[PDB]
């Protein structure tokens, strides 16, 4: 057995979650995709993975709803990863218990820096 | 009560002054450093709750200063640099730094971030 840090990537864009999972599991991750807004806080809440990289836009839930029902359940690192790249919609996603807040396109090494700087403050507390 | 504490490390001088005054105008106590090797010896002194963090500075650079501090200061560290390159942002993550941000950064995003960090605490 080896237990690595788990990862739940909440994107509705298929493709682009499937992508971004599987460069995280070449990089010591081990990674799910959800696709659904509500189905991401039951899974959430209940999985408690390690981290989440969380999409705004969503059926269902967008992110800040999300992260408004699952912050009592869940206290591990969000790093939000979405194409609401103004100001206004960072300022409200972190106000909102985002640990992070990144925007779309992301260098791929640059989100893995940022998964694991989230990750090592959380290990090390 | 008793504000969040934070140390800007930042060598233009001007620049940090109008930070430092947009904190202190959000609930914030702020101090500010222009010399990265006089960085070093007041954040390990002083432990502040956050430091703001250049990366080309004289003295020591922030790449430096954030190695030498982080065996005895454990406390959030936001890099905010000139340097935007993706090699750059890695290895200021990598080398310890919490929170990696390009300038020029929004007032309010860089209190944002800042709070986001003091949450962790
Ligand atoms: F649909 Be995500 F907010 F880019
Ligand atoms: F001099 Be800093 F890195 F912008
Ligand atoms: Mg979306
Ligand atoms: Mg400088």
């Amino acid at each position: 057995e080896e237990k690595l840090p788990k990862i739940l990537i909440v994107e509705d864009d298929e493709r682009l979650a499937r992508l971004t999972q599987e460069y995280l599991i070449r990089n010591g991750l081990e990674v799910g995709v959800e696709t659904d807004g509500n189905r991401a806080i039951r899974r959430i809440i209940s999985e408690q993975p390690d981290l989440v990289v969380l999409d705004v836009m969503l059926p269902g839930a967008d992110g800040l709803t999300v992260c408004r029902e699952v912050r009592p359940h869940y206290h591990q690192p969000i790093l939000m990863l979405t194409a609401r790249t103004e100001d206004m919609d960072q300022v409200l996603g972190l106000e909102m218990g985002a640990d992070d807040y990144v925007a779309k396109p992301v260098q791929p090494r640059v989100l893995l820096a940022r998964i694991r700087a989230l990750l090592r403050r959380t290990d090390k507390t």
